[PDB]
Order: C-alpha cells, then structure tokens, then sequence
C-alpha cells in the first residue's frame, strides 16, 4: 500500500495473509486474501499460478504483522486450491483474475471466528456501489515502487470508484479495461495498492453492509497519474464462487 495508514487485524478480521514454503524451508509472503466462510479465502488466480502446488501454501487468519504470531492468529494449510480455468495475463490487464483456499489445520479445522477471524460479505448480483464512491484497501505489500521488502506492519487505505467510461480513456486504459473489472484511485494519484497487495480485499460499504466488491489485480505502476488502481469485480462471479465452495 502506497500511503495511507499503518493498521491491526482487529480492524481488517477477514484479511488472510498467504505465505509460501519453499524448498529448503525458508517461508515468503505471497498475497492476500479475504474470508468469505469459515473453510474458504478468496484471492487472485495470478498470486499462484506459477506455483499451483496446494502444499505450498500457508494461510494465517488473526495475523497483524510479517514476522510476528499474533495473539489469536490461525495457521492453516490450503486443502483445495481452485483457480479460475479461464485465467490469462495480457501486458497490464488480467483476467478472470479469482481463485479460491479451502482452508483446513493441522486437526483437520476450519477457522473459528473471533473478534480478530470474521468474515466479509459478498456482494449481490448487478449492484455494485456508484462511481465516486470511497472503498477501503487492505495488505502487506510495497510503501513505495523503488522498496523490494515489504512493510512488517499491516496497512490500509482509502481510495474512490472510477466509472467504466472515464477508466476507458485513452489516457487511462483504452478498451484494455472490460466491464467485469472495477477502477478505484486517488483523485490526487498519492495513495493505491501496489505489488504484493493482490489477492487482498477492496471492501465498500454499500447500503450500510461491509462487502467484498473488489480484489487487488492489476495496474500500471501503482500511484500513478491517469493509471487506476484495477479489480476483479466479485459480483460478476458470483455463480462460479456459488458451483466452486458446494
Ligand atoms: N497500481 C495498483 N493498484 C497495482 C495493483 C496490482 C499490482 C500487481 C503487481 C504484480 O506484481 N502482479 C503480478 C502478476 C502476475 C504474477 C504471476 N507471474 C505475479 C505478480 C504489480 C503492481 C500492481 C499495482
């Protein structure tokens, strides 16, 4: 996260920190993710695709920092990873950029929730929030593009919704911005997720109910003029989340 704020789990409970065994032992921060139900984290396809291994992975729920086992945090192992079977990567855009963790502990567990393990809403078909609407972020990755470690502390930021219209401007994204993806920045261009905050949640409240309208999936640069900050739009998949946790 470029700018905005130092924070805790308390405040972001169904943020998952995604981590990576590799071979040899040494473990590595990958991406977010987002509680949906007790047994299931939702992220992006591009986050493990180069590693499509489910034994690799190590999901926290309750965790604040990098390098700390929080008081309460849950530590579990991936039991089904499921990626999108149209997933593809073109020079900026990404596409059918989802993926989905059944999460299980070493008992055979799922999360059990607490005031730092809860889970986000989805959202309802056809109604996401209206343009200029203020939606939070939340991750562990860069503070600045030119950084290559990650901040050890959790961050979160503010950023406003961008119409489908003005994100295809030719200043913008052209037609390299389709209408299952949403556009969220900074009027000023100071603030944005960048590299190591995909997977995680955009979260809007609409209608007064906290909701998973967004996942952190592309961008040119981050922070950068005319060039929004892009996500997956989680209510266009709503049927394939439904046919993919049953
Ligand atoms: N401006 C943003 N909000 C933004 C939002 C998301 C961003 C993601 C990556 C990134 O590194 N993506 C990526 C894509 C594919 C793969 C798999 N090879 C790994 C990383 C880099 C910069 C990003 C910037």
């Amino acid at each position: 996260i470029i700018g905005g704020e130092f924070t805790t789990i308390e405040n972001q409970p169904w943020f998952a920190a995604i981590y990576r065994r590799h071979r040899g032992g040494s473990v590595t921060y990958v991406c977010g993710g987002s509680l949906i139900s007790p047994c299931w984290v939702i992220s992006a396809t591009h986050c493990f695709i180069d590693y499509p291994k489910k034994e690799d992975y190590i999901v926290y729920l309750g965790r604040s920092r990098l390098n700390s086992n929080t008081q309460g945090e849950m530590k579990f192992e991936v039991e089904n990873l499921i990626l999108h079977k149209d997933y593809s990567a073109d020079t900026l855009a990404h596409h059918n950029d989802i993926a989905l963790l059944k999460i299980r502990s070493k008992e055979g567990r799922c999360a059990q929730p607490s005031r730092t393990i809860q889970t986000i809403a989805l959202p309802s078909m056809y109604n996401d929030p209206q343009f200029g609407t203020s939606c939070e972020i939340t991750g562990f990755g860069k503070e600045q593009s030119t950084d290559y470690l990650y901040p050890e502390q959790l961050k979160m930021t503010v950023v406003k919704l961008i119409s489908h219209r003005e994100c295809q401007q030719p200043h913008y994204y052209g037609s390299e911005v389709t209408t299952k993806m949403l556009c969220a920045a900074d009027p000023q261009w100071k603030t944005d997720s960048c590299q190591g905050d995909s997977g995680g949640p955009l979260v809007c409240s609409l209608q007064g109910r906290m909701t998973l309208t967004g996942i952190v999936s592309w961008g040119r640069g981050c922070a950068l003029k005319d060039k929004p900050g892009v996500y997956t739009r989680v209510s266009h998949f709503l049927p394939w989340i439904r046919s993919h946790t049953k």
